[PDB]
């Protein structure tokens, strides 16, 4: 099923859950999403899609989820290639910069600053030949590809801009695009009402890309239907 999950909030709030996933499905199945922005001179760790203050640091945050066992960081603030040089010699676990770029001349400056893979969704979409630009000149394995999908009208179509457009496109003929295009892995989330369990047994078959599965679990119960 899933290869990976990510984590965020559920991980601040409960270290050892990172600990837990990566004892039981190996550290390699263990992505932290990081979120930071800068409070009074230095990185902070904020929580609730960057709504509130954990009152941690970055430097401290990144060093903790390491030694719980983290396998990656998904690392979010074109680019703040000052916070991720500040992350790059804190950790020696790859470093996913969150995207939001659509040009090459900005996800140069991402891996230049010390990322190992870029996450790119809506522009990808507009421009799938973006894919295959990463893929070329860093690599496949530096392409991260993020889905988000869902039900309409009894097929699990695309959308873009967080999840707010219909692009129209189906789940199926892009998860197969992006592979075409060589993207190295897929990041899937459900905007459908935990794990959209179906979804993740829809694309699985659809590709040999690893697959990373954004959730909002709490618990090590939930976390194990997306493996």
């Amino acid at each position: 099923l899933a290869d990976k999950v990510i984590i965020n909030t559920a991980a601040v709030e409960n270290p050892s859950l990172i600990t837990q996933i990566a004892q039981t499905f190996g550290s390699q199945a263990v992505v932290v999403a990081i979120d930071a922005k800068r409070v009074d001179g230095e990185f902070m760790a904020f929580t609730y899609s960057g709504k509130k203050n954990t009152g941690i640091l970055l430097r401290d945050w990144v060093v903790e989820v390491e030694k719980r066992g983290a396998g990656e960081i998904l690392l979010a603030s074109g680019y703040d290639t000052e916070m991720i040089r500040f992350v790059r010699p804190l950790t020696t676990l790859p470093i996913i910069a969150s995207g939001g770029a659509g040009k090459m001349e900005h996800f140069l400056e991402a891996f230049l600053a010390g990322a190992d893979k870029v996450s790119i969704n809506t522009a990808a979409v507009e421009n799938p030949s973006l894919i295959t630009q990463i893929a070329q000149t860093f690599g496949s394995q530096a392409v991260v590809v993020a889905i988000v999908a869902k039900r309409v009208d009894g097929e699990f179509m695309v959308f873009t801009y967080s999840g707010k457009k219909n692009t129209g496109i189906l789940l199926r003929d892009w998860v197969v695009e992006v592979e075409k295009r060589g993207a190295g892995e897929i990041l899937l989330t459900s905007i459908d009402r935990g794990y959209d369990t179906e979804m993740i047994r829809f694309v699985r078959p659809l590709t040999t890309l690893p697959i990373i599965a954004s959730g909002g679990a709490g618990k090590m119960e939930h976390f194990l239907e997306a493996f």
